[PDB]
């Protein structure tokens, strides 16, 4: 079933808000927001809300968000510094799926809004997250224009896609490989941009289905989209070395130089959950397959 969305009613100087984790009273125009979703951080920047941001997970701050490098840190996306959050005295904390498990602890500190994406309904959830944040600040007009521009980009990207080619999405960690299909955390490649999948039913898991290079060759993708989690975790291994092997070399993707190394900060950290990231990621795909 679809994830429950964020819903809100206007309460004068505040909103009454419900999402899939719970209910909150959120002040209008919140002044001190701790943001633990990197995509939503980029939406705050797109909406010119940088001064509302009181703290960010500096351990995982992407290259494309370095304008937030002066903000107080609240740790990393997987290493949340609850003391730092408390010390910032936020009026609102914004989380996604990585921090759901700490919901009760965060809500003790301040109202806690969940903005995770629904992998089965990416665009609907994406719009709900953007427009909910925009509603808090009265920025619906600006947000809607930016969403309309993204939808136009989606159409332009779709128009260049080759109906007869198929792709596989993989993730590398350590010297290991895992795979992702349609309606996964990386599913927009298939679900929104219409690139065909080599396998419609790849076993779901947060960090993917363990596979070997024999599987890659068996599926013989035209494109391989690679997300190197090693870069995010600080491990020394790299995808370019893992995939330089005799099995992968026999794929159409290798033979046509269509092993595409996706920017892991966008794909794995932001997850396309921002006005900036999603636009940039659509272009990244388009330019890789045109
Ligand atoms: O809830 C999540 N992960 C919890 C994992 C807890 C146990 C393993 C922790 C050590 C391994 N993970 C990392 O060291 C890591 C570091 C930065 C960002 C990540 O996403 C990471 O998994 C999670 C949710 C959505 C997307 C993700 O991807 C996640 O993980
Ligand atoms: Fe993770």
């Amino acid at each position: 079933p679809a994830m429950l969305p964020i819903s809100m009613s206007d309460e004068g100087d505040s909103f009454l808000v419900k999402d899939s984790l719970g209910e909150n009273k959120i002040p209008k125009n919140p002044s001190k927001v701790v943001i633990l979703d990197l995509g939503i951080l980029d939406t705050f920047d797109a909406l010119k809300l940088n001064d509302k941001v009181v703290g960010v997970p500096a351990k995982n701050l992407p290259k494309y968000l370095q304008q937030f490098k002066n903000k107080p840190s609240v740790g990393g996306v997987q290493q949340v510094d609850f003391e730092a959050i408390n010390a910032l005295k936020p009026d609102l904390i914004i989380i996604s799926g990585r921090q759901s498990k700490f919901y009760d602890k965060l809500k003790e500190i301040a109202p806690t809004l969940f903005v995770g994406l629904d992998n089965a309904n990416f665009l609907s959830s994406f719009e709900n997250n953007v427009l909910s944040v925009a509603k808090l600040y009265g920025l619906e007009k600006e947000a809607l224009e930016k969403i309309s521009d993204i939808k136009n980009e989606i159409e332009k990207a779709k128009s260049i896609v080759d109906e007869d080619k198929k792709a596989l999405i993989i993730l590398t960690n350590s010297n290991k490989i895992s795979a992702f299909g349609p309606q996964s955390r990386f599913g927009i490649i298939h679900d929104v941009l219409g690139i065909n999948a080599v396998d419609e039913n790849i076993k779901v898991g947060t960090h993917g289905k363990s596979i070997n290079s024999e599987f890659i060759l068996e599926k013989n993708p035209d494109y391989i989209f690679v997300v190197d989690r090693n870069v995010i975790l600080g491990n020394k291994e790299r995808a370019q070395g893992i995939l330089d092997n005799a099995l992968v070399a026999k794929t159409k993707a290798a033979q046509n130089k269509k092993i595409i190394y996706l920017d892991p900060e966008y794909w794995y950290l932001a997850s396309g959950n921002g006005l900036e990231s999603l636009k940039t990621m659509i272009l990244e795909i388009k330019n890789a397959v045109k």
